[PDB]
């Protein structure tokens, strides 16, 4: 196995309680760092989340540390699952690194 390589600190992650708000989660994981985007899906008839949102991480470090905690956790009663996954297509021309 191999720590991995930076890219994108995008993931998967499930099992969202219908208590929780875009804002709740924005503190759930922002804690381990900045949010580079968020996205909490609400039907539009019960105004209501389906139970899955998507996390982007700025870094990837970040991304790690919370896929290792975060994954495997509770909150408001409900498991949170987190996976590792990669944009699948040619969106991003290519990943410079400054600093």
């Amino acid at each position: 196995g191999s720590s991995g390589s930076s890219g994108s600190g995008r993931l998967f992650v499930r099992n969202l309680s219908y208590t929780s708000s875009e804002e709740d989660l924005e503190k759930l994981f922002s804690a381990y760092g900045p949010l580079s985007e968020l996205h909490y899906p609400i039907d539009s008839l019960t105004k209501k989340p389906k139970g899955f949102a998507f996390v982007t991480f700025m870094f990837p470090e970040h991304a790690v540390k919370a896929y290792a905690e975060v994954d495997g956790q509770v909150f408001q009663g409900r498991m949170l699952h987190v996976l590792p996954s990669t944009i699948k297509k040619e969106a991003s021309q290519s990943g410079p690194s400054s600093g």
